[PDB]
């Protein structure tokens, strides 16, 4: 039996490790933090991700869909609040065959854990790669108090997250060709309870965003009907405009409550543990990486946020890492040595990688937009009529993105037709009044194929 190592038991490495095991290859996974599973005396995180087609099909693949859907909320549209205005539903497609879901990520990464170790793997908790020996295959792990552990790999997988340590090895042995690109914005992590919610009447099979233009807050709903709430925020005042709010002002949990009152006011009173959620909730950062090469010749490959860290702003990171999983197993089962199989994952993966790096960027101003301009609304509203009249042509990028399996680059690809298609026919036009529709048709015909 083939043999590999993966480090990272996080989302991409847990579900490569079932996928790899199940096909008889000889698995041992690396994992940090503690086994999750291990009840403690301790909290428990309720850190939520919105769970698409994309990540659902990859856990389908795998026999574990149905395991995490159990446990997951339905998101069936968009629940965009801002101050007076009573929030309106704008659903994700016409039935609950196009929703989202909301899930809690322990719980996912436990089923993760199971599934892996039912297929075969081999889990180590507790140990923390250091440093890798690429010319020898040895590597190098620690605990937490640093007292060290070294092992033989044959293949090396880095699934250890955003600021991978397989990643920085590599960087000995090849030029991984990186460029990151900071992010102004970070995050804090608050929490909305069962008792709040229920009492606000705020929407549990809904994704619930606060919009405030260049900040805004964003909320998943959870099983017992909390919700997890994310703050983007930026760092800090740029020089140019000081007084602009940014974490740098929120310098302790009453600023951070003056702040919400002011700019979130209808949000605010859900928040009861403000001021200690913010205090005790480290400040997240955000960044976008990109890499050159994701390999090392058939000896490491890197998957998920280690391969390609992006900005949160559409939600497909984990959905992205468990593609990226599904097809490395595939690479990996059927190629002619582990070299071909890296590279022709690396092949097929990057383009689609940068794809939604830059789409994830741009969606930012989707989202955190507190009304839509007049011009805007009326390409909206052509796009819709286009829609139904060739739903197998004219596809709104969001929904190619997160209810289809198309790969990212062709999404990207045919989302940037459609916008320009939109915006030249409607030039010149107060609203569909002027618009001859059936000349938008054939163009749509013209330059979109159908899927
Ligand atoms: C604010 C925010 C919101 C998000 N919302 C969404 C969303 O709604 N939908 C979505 O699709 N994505 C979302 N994401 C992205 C998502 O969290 C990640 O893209 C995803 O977790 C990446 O999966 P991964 O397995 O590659 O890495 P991870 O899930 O981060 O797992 C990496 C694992 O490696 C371990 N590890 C790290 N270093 C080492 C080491 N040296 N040795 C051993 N183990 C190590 C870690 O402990 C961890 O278990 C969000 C991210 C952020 C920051």
């Amino acid at each position: 039996a083939r043999q590999v190592t993966i480090i990272g038991a996080g989302l991409a490495g847990t579900l490569v490790a079932r996928l790899l095991a199940r096909n008889g290859w000889q698995v041992n996974l690396f994992e940090r933090r503690p086994d999750p599973r291990i009840e403690t005396g301790a909290r428990g995180r309720s850190i939520n991700l919105a769970l698409a087609e994309r990540g659902a099909h990859a856990l389908r693949l795998a026999g574990l869909e149905r395991e995490v859907l159990a446990e997951a909320v339905m998101m069936r549209g968009r629940m965009v609040h801002v101050p007076g205005t009573p929030p309106n539903l704008q659903p994700y497609g016409r039935d609950d065959s196009e929703v989202i879901w909301s899930i809690n990520r322990d719980r996912l990464n436990r089923i993760l854990l199971d599934g892996a170790e039912a297929a075969g793997a081999s889990i180590h908790f507790n140990l923390g790669l250091d440093s890798v020996d690429f010319a020898r295959q040895r590597l190098t792990l620690s605990n937490v108090s640093g007292e060290r552990l070294e092992k033989r790999f044959h293949l090396l997988i880095g699934a250890d997250g955003c600021n991978s340590a397989v990643r920085q090895a590599m960087a000995s042995v090849v030029d991984l060709g990186e460029h990151l690109e900071t992010q102004p914005h970070g995050y804090k992590e608050l929490q909305i309870t069962p008792e709040a919610s229920a009492q606000f009447n705020l929407e549990p099979n809904a994704l619930h965003i606060w919009p405030h233009g260049d900040y805004m807050c964003i909320a998943l709903p959870n099983l017992d009907r909390s919700f997890t709430v994310t703050l983007f925020l930026h760092h800090q005042s740029p020089a140019a405009q000081p007084a602009s709010p940014s974490f740098a002002q929120l310098v302790d949990g009453h600023a951070a409550r003056r702040f919400f009152q002011r700019q979130f006011p209808d949000l605010s009173p859900m928040l009861d543990s403000l001021e200690q959620d913010f205090e005790h909730h480290p400040t997240g950062k955000l960044a976008t990486l990109r890499l050159t090469t994701w390999h090392v010749g058939g000896q490491a490959v890197l998957l998920g946020d280690a391969a390609h860290p992006m900005v949160p702003f559409h939600g497909q990171g984990m959905n992205c890492a468990l593609e990226d999983a599904v097809a490395l197993a595939e690479h990996l089962q059927s190629a002619a040595d582990n070299a071909s199989a890296l590279a022709a994952f690396t092949a097929q993966r990057q383009p689609d990688a940068l794809a939604i790096q830059a789409m994830a960027l741009e969606n930012y101003v989707e989202m955190s937009s507190k009304v839509a301009s007049p011009t805007y609304l009326l390409e909206r509203e052509l796009g819709q009529i286009m829609a139904q009249r060739q739903p197998t042509r004219f596809i709104p990028r969001y929904s190619m993105v997160t209810f289809s399996r198309l790969p990212y680059a062709q999404a990207m690809a045919r989302g940037q037709i459609q916008e320009q298609l939109l915006k030249f026919a409607v030039a010149n036009h107060s609203d569909l009044t002027s618009i001859n529709l059936d000349a938008v048709e054939h163009e749509v015909t013209r330059c979109l194929p159908p899927l």
